[PDB]
RNA sequence: AACGUACCUUGAGCAUAUAUGCUGUGACCCGAAAGAUGGUGAACUAUACUUGAUCAGGUUGAAGUCAGGGGAAACCCUGAUGGAAGACCGAAACAGUUCUGACGUGCAAAUCGAUUGUCAGAAUUGAGUAUAGGGGCGAAAGACCAAUCGAACCAUCUAGUAGCUGGUUCCUUCCGAAGUUUCCCUCAGGAUAGCUGGUGCAUUUUAAUAAAUAAUCUUAUCUGGUAAAGCGAAU
RNA sequence: AGAUCAAGGUUAUGAUAUAAAUGUCCCAGUGGGCCACUUUUGGUAAGCAGAACUGGCGCUGUGGGAUGAACCAAACGUAAU
RNA sequence: GGUAUGCGUAGAAGUGUUUGGCGUAAGCCUGCAUGGAGCUGCCAUUGGUACAGAUCUUGGUGGAUAGUAGCAAAUAAUCGAAUGAGAGCCUUGGAGGACUGAAGUGGAGAAGGGUUUCGUGUGAACAGUGGUUGAUCACGAGUUAGUCGGUCCUAAGUUCAAGGCGAAAGCGAAAAUUUUCAAGUAAAACAUAAUUU
RNA sequence: GGCAACAGGAACGACCAUAAAGAAGCCGUCGAGAGAUAUCGGAAGAGUUUUCUUUUCUGUUUUAUAGCCGUACUACCAUGGAAGUCUUUCGCAGAGAGAUAUGGUAGAUGGGCUAGAAGAGCAUGACAUAUACUGUUGUGUCGAUAUUUUCUCCUCGGACCUUGAAAAUUUAUGGUGGGGACACGCAAACUUCUCAACAGGCCGUACCAAUAUCCGCAGCUGGUCUCCAAGGUGAAGAGUCUCUAGUCGAUAGAAUAAUGUAGGUAAGGGAAGUCGGCAAAUUAGAUCCGUAACUUCGGGAUAAGGAUUGGCUCUGAAGAUUG
RNA sequence: GUCUAAUUAAAACAAAGCAUUGUGAUGGCCCUAGCGGGUGUUGACACAAUGUGAUUUCUGCCCAGUGCUCUGAAUGUCAAAGUGAAGAAAUUCAAGUAAGCGCGGGUCAACGGCGGGAGUAACUAUGACUCUCUUAAGGUAGCCAAAUGCCUCGUCAUCUAAUUAGUGACGCGCAUGAAUGGAUUAACGAGAUUCCUACUGUCCCUAUCUACUAUCUAGCGAAACCACAGCCAAGGGAACGGGCUUGGAAUAAUUAGCGGGGAAAGAAGACCCUUUUGAGCUUGACUCUAAUCUGGCAGUGUAAGGAGACAUAAGAGGUGUAG
RNA sequence: AAAUGGAACGUGUAUCAUGAUGCAAGCUUCUUGAUCAAAGUAUCACGAGUACUCAGGUAUGAUCCAAUUCAAGGACAUUGCCAGGUAGGGAGUUUGACUGGGGCGGUACAUCUCUCAAAUAAUAACGGAGGUGUCCCAAGGCCAGCUCAGUGCGGACAGAAACCACACAUAGAGCAAAAGGGCAAAUGCUGACUUGAUCUCGGUGUUCAGUACACACAGGGACAGCAAAAGCUCGGCCUAUCGAUCCUUUUGGUUUAAAGAGUUUUUAACAAGAGGUGUCAGAAAAGUUACCAUAGGGAUAACUGGCUUGUGGCGGCCAAGCGUUCAUAGCGACGUCGCUUUUUGAUCCUUCGAUGUCGGCUCUUCCUAUCAUUGUGAAGCAAAAUUCACCAAGCGUUGGAUUGUUCACCCAUGCAAGGGAACGUGAGCUGGGUUUAGACCGUCGUGAGACAGGUUAGUUUUACCCUACUAAUGACAAAACGUUGUUGCGACAGCAUUCCUGCGUAGUACGAGAGGAACCCGCAGGUACGGACCAAUGGCACAAUACUUGUUCGAGCGAACAGUGGUAUGACGCUACGUCCGUUGGAUUAUGCCUG
């Protein structure tokens, strides 16, 4: 027979969750209440708290409720320059200053942002990670449209009433310091996921991979897998338009 | 009137008892690698997680800092002070290399004794909890999953099948072979005729108180190109 | 060619018949063989293979070449000569 | 099932046998010696019917040896007194030699053991040698809590209300949808108020 | 009450509200302390004696919970206005966002005397009592010196794409209301004060805790979680050796054959031996130099290549308190 | 640093690094019998899937074959439903006709590839060259008898008293080579491959001594194994006896040793052919298979515009001799 | 699921000549506090108690108006079936056989001839030579005429050249194809004319079980075709030129069945063929396992023995010649014929319910086809040197560089280095290769994966049994006799010493000389083993004793303990590296001579 290939085991938890005991409380953007649609609000940052499992720094902040009596604590992603004791603002009437949070219809093109929301209400699921920057380069007053450039480079269209946090987001650049040994990039995957310190194909014994095994060690069967074969055959490099060296430019239009 | 018939041409079957086979299930006997449906265990071990815990003393001096000294500036220059790194030699912790040394019906279903490696981290680990049999897990050997691992482990459908091996039990009397042709995904087996044995049954002036046969020579009659020849015939 | 009368020696080569004559069970087995003489391919060849015609060995003891399944005598109820 | 007015505690079945005999042979008949309650012959039938064998199953038992193999790692035991039927021990207590060396062969804790801990008494197996003491038996006792601790809290995670699907069992399941699926709160009419997923 | 930091015997929570604690990983650290020990001296009694030794020994203790003194030690308060910069550690840390100072505040974990302390009890020995659950006498006195052969509070810094759990229970504060609340007093106070009665259920407890109680079919050199942890030499928790505790438990008295089992030396030459320099030998500690090529300029570095190293008798140096 | 736990610890693995590849959430990778889960307390400096391998230094040419996607211009294929025509009807064809494969490009840090022939230089030898053949393009920069050169004990110096080796260099290289990665590489190894330095019973060649055994004695006391079984030659045989025919021969019971013989015993051949035997495994092998892609109906709504005057209210055309 | 959307005032802007029109609009941003729990207002309760203690309500504060909780997607996802494609991810499978073992070749798997075949027939192997899966409307059917292979003489252009003529033409040709056979007014050339290459019924021939297919053959009946007739014709002149069910499918009577009865279409059936099974009596069918697990096999190999010897080591013979001459000193070509078993294949006879299979080490042994030593003889043998050849197994046949080796090839000793045996030998080792499990490389296969090609890494096991053998002791009995001495004899079996060296012999003999008798012998010595002893010397240690570290013994003796502390000397022994030793009789091969 054979096995589930090392692709296919990843959905059974017990050596494949994320080790999230020390992660720090489900960071999202603020919700749409009445006030951020109508006016604005003032909140205050009290400490900057680290997120083992990120690279990024968080942002701990609280607010006084327009409806209840208590304080209500939330967790942003860190805009750049965020000193503690900064006075944040969240509103359509809230004027642009880093790092406030304001909807797209009240800032022009040319600004950069972070923590972009696509669907107005779902509080910020776009382009927040370390060392990138949510951008908008297009306004359109016909049916309230604003095109944006994600850090992919592929520029796509979002609605305009959604919210985002103005400015670049803290953390970059943690690709340009080589981790340099097999003890730090143990701990780089101590608490992010549990991948392997990953093990190649061509010396898996060829019943428990596609590729490996043979008299030499060689991929042997060719290495461009289909559109949709039989999850999980797809170990390789899935549906590759190009392959190989790029002797040139690759940015999109 | 031609030809096929398992046909009638004055009927013979059934009812069981017996014996030998051929055939179908346990099919003479025990025997296999495996296929299945269900439950099963992480109490070594792969392995993350949780929470605990421990791992002696020693050499090498990293940035940072410290004045002395030179020079136009940039600042170069010994002296220290400082204790960082997956850094080194080493001990209980662990590992298991070469001796292919000590017992190889042990001390043992893997250990003892000399030797060797790491030893402040990819470290070492007690408990809790996940992961499941064609899958778990694997710093990848098809290792490991309870002395089992190229698929466990435990009861069944399971007396599962075998052209393949082992055994196939009392005495005398009578008779006494095969190893061949064909056919077959056969060439180690089966059917098939062959030989044999049994069962009587019909009958000879060749069977019952020859002028009729069937087998070896003769007599007669056809039948073949092998020796022996034959090149002063063919080929 | 057929039926039916007429004539017809002693039946027509030798030597026998331990008896001849047939229908079932398709009856249990067995479908691997071996050797010598001549006759004989394959090979230089062999205790090899490959055969036609017999006899034997397997089935078989036996007296004889000490010995030896086949060689040569003879094919094995119990007994004396 | 029929049968022989069948033998049988005045010895029936098998067991031995240097008593005697019949068959070609398998097998009986017979004498003696155990033995203690049931047995065979003719003729009809018949069942799981006679064994040298199956690397046969089970239970005794050989030679080698029934005394060979070997009980050789951890420095190494010793005279005298007891007592004892009897002592190289262990069983003591008297000396006094050397080990274990405080990352012990030392004192107490965990898992697992389950009566071993203790006195008293002892015969045989038990202690790969003995045995007067033993982790063996015999026979007795022996574990006390408000403070040590389980108990409460919650961790990774068991998926463990009925929204759901499956023929049902049940689900290698971040069950976040499930009138109120609120704990409620000394409370006020007129779902006690903003509150609790 | 205090200029304050905060102080005091107690003096307004019923809810709502923040804010902490409850809440730590791991590394090296100067400060103190605990006990473990070690030398010095009084004591008390034991050790040995040919010979000598004012000598080698045991033993001197005081628990929790309390009250009072109550500094190590960082951070605060008042003052004050520092450059000729200054203060401070093993470090770098510090300063007109107030440094040195002058005094104070609070944490004392720490100690030290007194409560605990019947010569408490205990212990070291005295004497006397057939002796017995007896009797009674005496002692408990001081300094010092060091250590991670260990724990502790405190202090700062260190690696780090490694940032180091939750929650039961809990304090104080904030808070609108509301309830106390007369001055000739009677008081009262879930009062967070003093103090008296009153119960606190459930079960687990003996022992081994591994060369004889576990699992290894067994009393089997085998794998088993941690805890205490001494004299000497010395780098040291090494390794050799004894005190302290405990063991002789591995079948025995005998006997000098091979071969084997392990620990060895062997005159010459020294790899020829054998698959091969593999078992095995030299080297090994520390100080003093002396260091080659190749380097990514961090090495190679203990390179190699050397010298030196007892015992005994001495001078020279490195400190603290009172100057 | 990691693994074969019980014969493989290394040249396999593991990195760090480097170029790629899908995904902007209706998502990609994926468990799923089905409902909902993992990735994800998340979001291109994150996730998923890879080939390699520090770095120092360069990534040689090729899109034919298959793998591969395509903003892909496509009559040549092409399934049901649905729509047409015949037919009394089951049925017969028609018009159709989407995705695939073919068809058109893009790509090798995707698998993998990367030739011979003659001639030719005032000696010879050569081949700077010249011609021709043919391919998707012709092994490029470097290396080498490499761990990879049949011929092999290559050809040449050196190490050596004398070296099939180890170093060097030489290239027609059976079958060297650029991330299936090429060529140099400084620091460490239970890594292999050789010559010195030290060296020693490794040996020339054995010499001896201590530790417990055997051995011998007192207790204790088994196991595999065994046709009965043991004196060899020659001959026969089933062909290298222990008995068989002739010989040689042959005097008990037994200890200490040793392994030449018992074709000694292990384990029902691990190699090997064989079963009309089965398990692993692979795609250019037979048939299917979950996932996936795709067309229709189903569930499934209300209006608009246009593309279809279809059925349909309603209008209008006629010239051959003659008349 | 908090403020959904319009409308109204609420201020400002612009235009309209104070309005309408549209808009901004209604409110917290300069600064780590913080706000909840109704005040205000209004009118009622407008009170109760009784000015007096104390009373609520609504709405405003805090705008109306309509409901869907909010966006975003919409008749598309999702989901139900069916519609085809991709789909080794995953499941079940098979992957023949024949064969001097297997592959890998091979068709010799059905099928045809010539032999192989021993004169009936029959018949063998992967024996020999081949052949076939076609081809032909004429190459068929049959009457008619007319005879070719060649070769002679010929004939403008005319040879190997054409075409006509004439003779000889026994078939030397033709006949579709291989090979045989037949074949002469045919079975050929040419010509005529036609479809018998037809329908039909059953038997018969060779394949053999006297089956089936197939192919031939003779009929009976028909319908014809040529020829005047008789006749000839049911395909190639005869030995090849080919197939069974299931169906698909025609052609068919103008045929029955559809089970209640019609009619009509469909299928269904019978009968002749064809589509098809070349592995030819008929499965639809690719790989490999160095991870592989089983039934077994000597019916079948690798290893060990065994007969055989193409191979090779191995001699004989006759002499063509060489050897200055001289064939035969030594040689011996061309050809002639013979033994061994070291290999090298052969073969498959034994062991597959296991014979531990390659080297070196240690170690006994035997063997002649003799290297050199003893005794000769030969020569182109002067001598020295060396060659030949007979007899001869007695001691001897080595120390090293690479390799894993036998050989190979070195270096050196040697006055000098020969071959061979039970594959001698793994319960004696070693494990370096080789022939498991790790792992890389080059190519070949698309790959898991092979590679008589290279790397490196890997458990090598039990004896106490019985003979065999070294050493150990020994009994009743037996016997020309006892229990027990001591002292003897040898039948008997083993048998071990060895070869060099120098000096003489002497520069002698000899030789022209050069060179040179290491001649006979005597003397001295030396190698290896062999047997022993220890005085001296080397080793090892009376672990007795002296210097000595660490710790306890209070201090002073010790060697107290560190499983032998380390060191140095060290007597008894035991030992080699040292020592002392190892020999004489009698037959008689090879041979010379003796006499005859």
């Amino acid at each position: 027979m054979g096995r589930v290939i090392r692709a296919q085991r990843k959905g059974a938890g017990s050596v494949f969750k994320a080790h999230v005991k020390k992660r720090k409380g489900a960071a999202k953007l603020r919700s749409l209440d009445f006030a951020e649609r109508s006016g604005y609000i003032r909140g205050v940052v009290k400490d900057i708290i680290h997120d083992p499992g990120r690279g990024a720094p968080l942002a701990v902040v609280h607010f006084r409720d327009p409806y209840r009596y208590k304080i209500r604590k939330e967790l942003f992603i860190a805009p750049e320059g965020m000193h503690t004791g900064q006075f944040v603002y969240c509103g359509r009437k809230a004027t642009l200053q880093i790092g406030n949070v304001m909807p797209l219809s009240q800032m022009p093109e040319g600004t950069i942002i972070c923590n972009l929301e696509e669907k107005t209400g779902d509080r910020g699921r776009l382009a927040r990670t370390s060392g990138n920057y949510a951008t908008v380069i297009a306004h359109n007053q016909d049916t309230k449209k604003t095109r944006v450039k994600l850090p992919s480079g592929a520029k796509k269209v979002v609605p305009s009433a959604n919210r985002a946090m103005v400015g670049i987001v803290a953390g970059g650049g943690r690709i340009d310091k080589p981790i340099l040994k097999a003890g730090r990039a143990y701990h780089k995957y101590k608490v992010k996921r549990n991948s392997w310190p990953k093990v190649r194909g061509v010396a898996m014994n060829p019943v428990e991979h596609p590729h490996g095994g043979g008299n030499h060690q060689h991929i042997g069967k060719a290495s461009t897998v289909k559109r949709g074969t039989s999850a999980g055959r797809k170990v390789g490099l899935i549906a590759a338009r190009r392959t190989g060296r790029i002797r040139g430019g690759k940015g999109d239009s």
